[PDB]
């Protein structure tokens, strides 16, 4: 997350870091067993880490989980990033508590304006390179369609959405990929894509999950 601000320790309690070895994708918590990431996160040997604050210490709230099974989605494209979203389910059931916790899934999209929280521990810098320990954060409002489409002729599918700030300076970045954009208490998206970070014109693009509830409810049921 490039200008934004330490979330405070286990204040964004659906946060999810995906571990090989190190934190490589963010992710969002949905049920016990549950979480969503970017489908362009996917590899094997997940391990699930929830109740993280500083993903090199540990603190004492943190449940380690490893991945039994992914699910990219059946549509997903990796040169476009079409249909960015991918299922991971838990070995176990994880441990709900204040400091862990799932987000609701919407029932509607969101509209252009909506203020968002977008969380991570991605790249602080918008040139150069640096990486947090403790989770960021980012208050964000979704741009419309129309601004999107400017920003990236040619690329903006009904699967996609843009929030940020078209005069640069605070984005979602490098490491943030696959975790929350949530909006009155809604998952509604996904940190998908974008043309470096926090740049003038080109804001984040993100997953728009509300197009995919129906897919997300339907493979936990028999899954
Ligand atoms: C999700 C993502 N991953 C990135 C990456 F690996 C490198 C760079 Br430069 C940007 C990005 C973004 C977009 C952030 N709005
Ligand atoms: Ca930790």
């Amino acid at each position: 997350i490039v200008g934004g601000y330490t979330c405070g320790a286990n204040t964004v309690p659906y946060q999810v870091s995906l571990n090989s070895g190190y934190h490589f994708c963010g992710g969002s918590l949905i049920n016990s067993q549950w979480v969503v990431s970017a489908a362009h996160c996917y590899k094997s040997g997940i391990q699930v880490r929830l109740g993280e604050d500083n993903i090199n210490v540990v603190e004492g709230n943190e449940q380690f989980i490893s991945a039994s099974k992914s699910i990219v989605h059946p549509s997903y494209n990796s040169n476009t990033l079409n249909n960015d979203i991918m299922l991971i389910k838990l070995k176990s059931a994880a441990s709900l508590n204040s400091r862990v916790a799932s987000i609701s899934l919407p029932t509607s999209c969101a509209s252009a304006g909506t203020q968002c929280l977008i969380s991570g521990w991605g790249n602080t810098k918008s040139s150069g390179t640096s990486y947090p320990d403790v989770l960021k954060c980012l208050k964000a409002p979704i741009l419309s369609d129309s601004s999107c489409k400017s920003a990236y002729p040619g690329q903006i599918t009904s699967n996609m959405f843009c929030a940020g700030y078209l005069e640069g300076g605070k984005d979602s970045c490098q490491g943030d990929s696959g975790g929350p954009v949530v909006c009155s208490g809604k998952l509604q998206g996904i940190v998908s894509w974008g043309s470096g970070c926090a740049q003038k014109n080109k804001p984040g693009v993100y997953t728009k999950v509300c197009n995919y509830v129906s897919w997300i409810k339907q493979t936990i049921a028999s899954n």
